[PDB]
């Protein structure tokens, strides 16, 4: 991974994150590699040494995307895992927590400024002491760090969890190669190129975060568009706004959020936007519908 982040540098194409409909966050592919290298020196910091899992639980784009490849360079290895909804109670997401922070033995937790404070609260719910977390957004101000740890094609890179799991959840191991060997057969299938924009909301915990779209896009230097789940599914009419104020070209999206965009018929046919930009359009197949497809 680290020669894809190297390569994806020599582009002036990176990371575009959303805030609002009038708002922009902008992080070339050279800004990521050493804004990475600035949380490395606090990774290593808090004592963390190549291939100790680590925790992630993050609702900032930003902070998350930096995370991901600040321990890619240490050669740490991320657990990929969406955030709780409310850590003040123990429920069926908290209790799944449980069983990953014991089955991966303990490790440090990775936050934003945002959920400290809420999964702080995760020591008096599980009595346990041994845990702790560790706030990304303060860590950009620190020192860089060239003294990058030497990789394996077959060393372990991530953690991914499946959370959408009815019984306790399961924990998967990849490899650098066993990643790369899709990222490099996905592009062809499509026919992907720096020129496309890719419009991604769906979180980074999935696969399609990370794999299908993340990866795919700093592999080939696109222009990459991030938004929050949350302000789509507050309103997905969002989704045409975004296309447009971005002229994107690659977009995902399981088959729910479709059938969302189709109640808004009275917004659509009020007020057009430009679409002609998009040009790769996927979905998840567990949910296939024609009937709302060709609507």
């Amino acid at each position: 991974l680290q020669d894809v982040l190297t390569e994806a540098a020599k582009t002036t194409n990176g990371l575009t994150y959303i805030v609002n409909s009038k708002n922009e966050l902008t992080q070339s592919y050279a800004q990521l590699q050493g804004d990475a290298e600035r949380v490395l020196t606090g990774l290593r910091a808090l004592g963390l040494k190549a291939g100790d899992p680590v925790f992630f639980q993050f609702s900032s784009n930003h902070a998350m995307v930096t995370a991901f490849w600040a321990c890619v360079l240490g050669g740490f290895v991320p657990t990929l895992v969406s955030a709780a909804p409310t850590y003040r109670e123990m429920n069926a997401a908290v209790k799944k927590l449980h069983h990953a922070w014991k089955l991966l033995e303990h490790p440090l937790i990775l936050t934003d400024d945002s959920l400290i404070e809420e999964v702080q609260g995760l020591a008096f719910l599980w009595h346990t002491d041994q845990l702790r977390v560790a706030a990304v957004e303060p860590m950009l101000t620190l020192e860089r760090d060239t003294a990058a740890h030497p990789a394996a094609p077959d060393d372990s890179v991530f953690f991914i969890l499946t959370s959408g799991s009815t019984g306790m959840p399961k924990c998967v191991e990849h490899s650098h190669r066993s990643v790369l060997a899709n990222v490099k057969g996905t592009v062809a299938a499509n026919q992907f190129t720096q020129e496309d924009v890719s419009l991604d909301w769906m979180p980074l915990d999935h696969i399609g975060g990370i794999v299908m779209f993340h990866l795919v896009n700093v592999y080939t230097g696109c222009e990459q568009i991030r938004a929050r789940t949350d302000d789509f599914i507050a309103q997905p009419l969002r989704w045409l706004d975004w296309m447009d104020r971005y002229r994107a070209t690659k977009t995902w999206a399981p088959n729910f959020a479709f059938a969302m965009i189709n109640d808004y018929e009275k917004e659509i046919s009020s007020g057009s936007w430009d679409l002609s930009a998009m040009t790769c359009m996927i979905n998840g197949a567990e949910a296939v519908v024609p009937k709302t497809i060709h609507r």
